[PDB]
């Protein structure tokens, strides 16, 4: 591979984490603790566009980059997710967004990313690394018999099409969800997994901007398992590394030289799970590896934060039109407030568990 899109770059920092964690030190009791909670805002993590309010958050975020790089004499780089699918979310209920395909899902979607591409147009300047639409191409893979998304499949591949078509024309390097290893690591579930990947890679004319797949964003996954979990039985696949090694080759096959980023946000404790399908705020997960590009895998440009630890992954109250079971599993930590809104027991945690120690 030739690009890294993180080559001869200085990361932005979220400010929007950044706040999160500020307020969340303040909190915690132990003093060494606290400090440590405290240095999780100087660690680059990926800003999540999950509503359109968001957007002009985008603005200042690339404005405040490019000052920064101007000061410091530095090129920026902005990380962000794409992740406001209309019927976003479509095999769980935990994160069910803001559009609906009954309600404008499709020119709602297309207008969000107009407004995301006419913010980052006013700043050549600033480099933006997108993570196209978390879940939504994996649920594509495995879910098609769930209604919901088979509904969906054809608004979820025009909506990421137009994503990839139109961010591609401002310059952002973008990595494609691709699930993770308990998802499409699958041995079978590799080549349709490719054959959808190329197929979205296809459509978007095979632009130099698509670097490739991110891979077990919002998930706990080993990216290297000293041993395998045991939820993985049946897999040899069984963390992200086995799983981008088996994938990668595929696409290349067709042409396509993809790399991969790869979440290890809430990595750092292995072994916590009953099943691997539990996703849901997962009960003494700690904050793991920290970014870098220095990978050890010639398919992975990085190893990156993209879930933003703390912040909730889904509400336990059943009273609530976004509960999924799953939060509510032995394995999860509750109660639990709405996805997205900050669960400041789990990012308590997430700091103390937190491996290599913060
Ligand atoms: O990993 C985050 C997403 O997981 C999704 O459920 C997956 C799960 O990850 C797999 O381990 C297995 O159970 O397949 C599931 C899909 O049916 C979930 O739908 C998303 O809400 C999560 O963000």
């Amino acid at each position: 591979s030739a690009n890294n899109p993180w080559t001869g770059f200085q990361i932005f920092l979220s400010p929007y984490y950044a706040n999160e964690v500020a307020a969340a030190a303040k909190q915690i009791t132990d003093p060494t603790l606290s400090s440590k909670a405290a240095s999780v805002a100087n660690i680059p993590t990926f800003t999540w566009l999950d509503s359109v309010a968001k957007i002009p958050d985008l603005g200042t975020y690339l404005a405040s980059a490019s000052a920064l790089g101007k000061s410091t004499g530095t090129k920026q780089l902005v990380q962000i997710v794409i992740y406001d699918l209309p019927d976003r979310d479509c095999a769980a209920k935990a994160s069910n967004g803001e559009f609906s395909i009954a309600n404008n899902g499709q020119a709602n979607y297309e207008n969000y990313i107009d407004q995301i591409v006419a913010q980052i147009q006013q700043f050549p300047d600033v480099r933006v690394v997108a993570v196209i639409e978390p879940d939504s191409l994996a649920n594509l893979v495995t879910n098609l018999n769930v209604q919901k998304c088979a509904n969906a499949k054809t608004t979820y591949l025009a909506c990421v099409n137009y994503a990839l078509t139109n961010l591609a024309k401002v310059g952002v390097y973008m990595y494609m969800d691709a699930g993770h290893a308990g998802w499409l690591g699958w041995p079978a579930n590799l080549s349709p997994a490719a054959q959808l990947f190329t197929q979205v890679w296809q459509n978007a004319g095979k632009s130099p901007f698509i670097k490739g797949l991110a891979t077990n964003v919002a998930n706990y996954n080993a990216l290297q398992a000293a041993s395998p979990d045991p939820i993985t039985q049946g897999n040899p696949n069984y963390d992200e590394i086995h799983y981008i090694n088996a994938l990668a080759p595929l696409l290349q096959q067709a042409g396509w030289d993809a790399t991969f980023i790869v979440d290890q946000g809430r990595s750092g404790v292995q072994n916590i799970r009953q099943q691997w399908g539990d996703w849901c705020n997962i009960k003494g997960a700690g904050f793991g590896t920290r970014p870098t590009t220095n990978t050890g895998s010639q398919f992975i440009d990085s190893i990156v934060w993209v879930k933003p630890g703390g912040e909730c992954d889904g509400t336990s109250n059943s009273s609530s039109p976004r509960y999924d079971s799953t939060c509510s599993l032995p394995d999860a930590a509750q109660p639990a407030p709405e996805a997205g809104t900050w669960f400041q027991a789990y990012f308590q945690t997430l700091v103390s568990a937190a491996n290599p120690p913060l």
